[PDB]
């Protein structure tokens, strides 16, 4: 099951799938974190990449494709 949201962009719209509680907790632990409230997307410095991937490997409810 997935919960997501439609995001209006002019006369088009995007469909964005939401995060979960665990993941957001990881996100807020990272010093370079940025949330885009328009796109509903989190981004980070590459300086936080290894830390993110390391925290997520410990979460049984999240799996992320490495860049």
């Amino acid at each position: 099951f997935l919960r997501g949201a439609c995001i209006k962009t002019g006369d088009r719209f995007r469909v964005k799938i939401g995060y979960n509680q665990e993941l957001i907790a990881v996100f807020k632990s990272l010093p370079s974190r940025h949330y885009d409230s328009f796109t509903k997307t989190w981004d980070f410095s590459m300086s936080d990449y290894r830390a993110l991937m390391k925290a997520v490997e410990r979460l049984s409810t999240v799996s992320l494709k490495p860049l």
